[PDB]
């Protein structure tokens, strides 16, 4: 049967999950969207030929009895207060990325979620749905390079807008690599560590330090070095090497585009858009709530643990940035509610 | 509204189709199927939870006026009779490859359709819809190696059937290459001729030669060159260089799994299976048609004028396969209904 | 002994062996030149910082008692009659490709050659000096991939000189396949064929057709692809590519410089000159020649007999180019003077 | 002329230099040895058919006024008083890393030799004439991916002797991008910090830490992370990487053998021996030495200052060794002597 959805926020990233849910995948229907630019919600619903009504806000929004899933697309720093709205009705919850913008009120979602009767809250850290880096991880996992010693990744991004700050270093980029690595190592972290490199000479911005380095060590000791670098200029990439005992494994090169022989040069394309670098990962990650949903089946994907272990790394790195040096991390123990 | 498709032939592609339609694209339900197989025709109704009616045959399912499109999906020696039938209903017609098995069937169907007001038959010839193919096509079209004066392409297929023959080596394995080539070329193919290198140690089936070597020649001047090698052992690759004045393009390694540093060596997987390999190509190439459908457009995939194409030229290569002589190709010019 | 080298045209390969010879290989020293070009000549004497005498032309340099081996380095087509004049003397000799110009010419030196005590000629089929290109011959040895049906095989040289021929497009071009393929095979050639596909607008020699197909098949039923494309514009490049039963055996791409990743490209400078391409080749095998000639034993590298045995092969092909039909041949068992 | 070279230390590598001057290289002839080992001094003499006198230490063969040059092989604490004995002659010298075990050492090294007339000493640090290393320093000059902003770079080897130890992964291991990088980069050092992550299962010997990450920085701000790993089983590898303002720079795939096809598999060879690998540089190396003692010029390769920076950078690492903890480095300007 099909999946009711409500949209709260509905900019660039919420029209983009309300054209996946509406022309791409299978088995949902938006028939509700709020935004606090009421005008942005009424485009939305043109744009896209929805038979949905405009609410004036969440709360509103949260009172269709209609309304079996409510994707929360809003700015990060209103997250946590939809979502705790949504936690009081009986309704499926995916809240992009962050699932709260501080440790704490990730804490207040996390002890909410844990009185109800089922799990309803995935949040969009979409790279585990990535099946390049799925595949690596299944590889790791057979055992065949040992275990993980050193795991080296590169967040590679173009340029900025003028409103990215040093904190969004974390926040927006960080974050991604924050959550894959836990996952990917079946992990948890002891450690932070963000450093400064020499700076850049391509930043506009005031206060944006890059490119930066992040270290990260885990429990079993494996070393985490992650370069974030947000002004490359030529392109945008994601790569991932994991060094074990008795063998490597690497991420390919992303791009299914040809090979290209011309002026004394063989050259493939590089990516320049995060957009359609990640398209099929958001669409996986989208479907699979939908299936879940569609079952009353509580989400499978990352949940609102996920999204705390992300909130107090990326505050611990946060911290980190202020003066360089390393920061403790001791998340508590996985509820079995959240295993 | 909602496309309501019937699928005549539920066999393995007939299967995969009503999967495609019901579970991973938008747009369409299976309201009605039919095979010569009753039982498996029911199977698939309970299989894919179906809200859809059995019936007897072709003619039968063609009577049900709620049907919007059909998916022929039987046998290739059935695929003629039952696309004349269904053009005499108004419904658009998915036809899996070949249109049909004979020169003679693919032009009465070709005949028959330009009695119409509208085009309504797709020919599943998925490779145009394979994202590196096509990658590689809209390269080429931006003049950047200058015009294609050599194409040097590869099937290889790593082990065949029991039922697999010689004339299948064009048939099933070849019509991939001869309904790509002329489209990738925006050209027409004057000739081809197949040649049999040693024979491999590998072949198993009476009658089959196997390594062939297919040399096609274009109105333009272009050669294509493809090897076909369906005993291959190692994988299933597809392969594809397009030489041009100025310089080279050819499609990558396919797959996205890890780069592997191991025990001396460094290494990737290749795929084993063709429909892994073109799991997105069918998913486009489907989802595109029922976009049309839903519209009440024509098709915009590779029409009946396409199949008839396919049909000559493969007609052509079965004849030079009894001698390894060069067989002419003059085909007519494109009626206006098929441009 | 330091063997002293006279060299026999000082163009672009002549001062490439002089510079080996001088610069990089032990125990030779060039002590004298000539070219048709006197200034050609002077400026190798002096751009190499050699104390050679220059003489005015191959007659007078060969009747220099002093000399111990003289390179023959001039256009390929007066290669012919410098060597018959150097087999009146008892200097050593290493030639370049090709041996002669025609099957005749080719003839006329082993004939003369069969008649002194001792063989003389080495021949600059450098590529079995190739360290990949033996690398993979050695792989294919194994067995691993079993017997090998298809070689697919591509000579792209970026652009040709205004004295470059459609008969060079063998005896300059396609000869080093031709000498190739046998050798690594290690079979004989039954037939050969050219075809001209689609000419390219790049091409500025009157009468030459660029790019060029050679089929050719031996004794065992292997049939070789040679794609010649010698005003390709992007770069120098050797492909080789052989087809077994179970695998495949592919030569790597060439080139230690740096990937760069720049302005939405991946990319690899590529070879412009075979100077580069097989400096390694040519060292070895020159080398080696000057080893042999050190000892006063024969050279031990391709003899005249193979630069018949390639002239036979290159004469059928020159042939072929003629109507684009193929060439039977039937090459002669070697004399016991060259096993 | 031919320059006359006294070899002291004939043991590996001592072997493999006189090999290289005796059989690989133009212009040298080893006409004395010494060792403690007197009869590997005699080995070698014998093993390579050499014209030379065995003396019993290096103070006899240095007062031998034929020898041109002298290659110093011995122990590397050996070099240190060896190296300054030399001195007191005219002769060149050609030291293997290190130039001495400590910087006090290595300070009186270039003391000394900057109150000489000219300079003499050449470093055996072969990596900066690797061919692909230096390539990517060339492009990295031309400003193409602007100011070099982090290095990243692997020193992977497959296993080690049973002598390996703790310090040998700075002084025999990482040494050589301590040189390299530096170089690289024309900047200098201000600090060194060694860390270890989980120590791998394969390793076999007492107090060694593997792997380990090496973190330098630069006074222009450049952050250079390498990961030194000596028991990574699958190969011996280099890897290096330049992230800079405007693109990135790596080093390419290295290796000459063939791709292999093969059980649903693609794959290279990957090197096993840094004997192999580096061939080509140290034969360029010794090469460009002999080259200058023939011309009567000062060496132009790694000078005595630039084994005075590896003394001191290898003493910092071992210090940051025992705690993990940044030391920091100061290096003088360089004496014009060394510019
Ligand atoms: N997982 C991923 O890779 C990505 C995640 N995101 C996340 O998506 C969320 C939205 O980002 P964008 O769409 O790029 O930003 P956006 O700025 O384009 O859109 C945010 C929308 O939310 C509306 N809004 C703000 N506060 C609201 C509130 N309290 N209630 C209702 N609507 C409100 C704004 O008016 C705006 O239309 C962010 O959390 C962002 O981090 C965004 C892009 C990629
Ligand atoms: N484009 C592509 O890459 C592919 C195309 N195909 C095409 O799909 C078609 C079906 O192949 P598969 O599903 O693999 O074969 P299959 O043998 O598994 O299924 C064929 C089904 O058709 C039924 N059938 C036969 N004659 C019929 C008729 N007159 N009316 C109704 N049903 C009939 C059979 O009982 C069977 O269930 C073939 O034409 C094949 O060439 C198949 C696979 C890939
Ligand atoms: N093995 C290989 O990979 C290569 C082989 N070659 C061969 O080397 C030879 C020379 O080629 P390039 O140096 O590239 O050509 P080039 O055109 O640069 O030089 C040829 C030289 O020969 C001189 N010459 C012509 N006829 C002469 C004669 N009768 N006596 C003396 N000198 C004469 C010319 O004046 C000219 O200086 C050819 O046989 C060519 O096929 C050239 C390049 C690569
Ligand atoms: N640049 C590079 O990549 C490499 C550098 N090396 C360096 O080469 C030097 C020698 O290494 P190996 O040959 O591997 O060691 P090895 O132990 O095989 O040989 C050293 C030889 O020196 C002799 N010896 C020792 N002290 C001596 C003294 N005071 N006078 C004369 N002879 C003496 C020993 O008896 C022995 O025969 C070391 O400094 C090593 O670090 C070695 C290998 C590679
Ligand atoms: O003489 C050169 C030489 O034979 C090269 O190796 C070949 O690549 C060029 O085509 C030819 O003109």
């Amino acid at each position: 049967m099909v999946v009711k959805v409500g949209v709260i926020g509905t900019g660039a990233m919420g029209r983009a999950h309300i054209d996946r849910l509406t022309n791409v995948l299978t088995g949902a229907e938006v028939v509700a969207v709020t935004d606090i630019d009421h005008e942005a919600a009424e485009a939305a619903v043109r744009d896209f030929h929805l038979n949905a009504k405009v609410y004036p806000d969440d709360t509103s929004l949260l009172q269709d009895p209609d309304i079996d899933a409510v994707f929360v697309v809003s700015f990060g720093g209103a997250h946590e207060a939809t979502v705790l709205k949504a936690l009081d009705t009986d309704k499926f919850i995916f809240t992009e990325k962050p699932l709260a913008t501080t440790l704490e009120g990730a804490k207040r979602i996390v002890d909410k979620e844990l009185t109800k009767s089922k799990k309803v809250i995935q949040v969009g850290f979409m790279r585990r749905y990535d099946q390049g880096i799925r595949a690596l991880k299944e590889k790791l996992d057979t055992g065949i390079i040992g275990a993980p010693l050193v795991v080296r990744a590169s967040h590679i991004n173009p340029n900025v807008a003028s409103n990215y700050s040093n904190e969004m270093a974390i926040t927006d980029t960080l974050i991604h690599e924050i959550d894959e690595m836990h996952w990917l190592l079946d992990d948890e972290y002891t450690s932070i560590q963000i450093t400064y490199p020499r700076q850049s000479a391509e930043v506009r911005n005031e206060g944006l330090h890059d490119p930066q380095l992040a270290t990260l060590t885990t429990k079993k000791g494996t070393v985490i070095q992650v370069l974030v670098h947000v002004t490359a200029q030529y392109g945008y990439e994601v790569k991932l090497e994991v060094i074990g005992e008795t063998g490597e494994l690497q991420l390919p090169n992303y791009g299914l585009g040809p090979i290209l022989r011309s002026n004394a040069n063989q050259q493939t394309a590089v990516e320049m858009s995060w957009i359609n670098r990640f398209i099929q990962a958001y669409n996986t990650e989208v479907q699979e709530f939908i299936d879940e949903v569609a079952k009353s089946e509580p989400p499978v994907g990352p949940s609102a643990w996920d999204g705390y272990i992300a909130a107090i790394t990326a505050a611990a790195a946060n911290r980190s940035q202020k003066d360089q040096e390393t920061v403790l991390i001791n998340v508590a123990g996985t509820p079995t509610f959240y295993q």
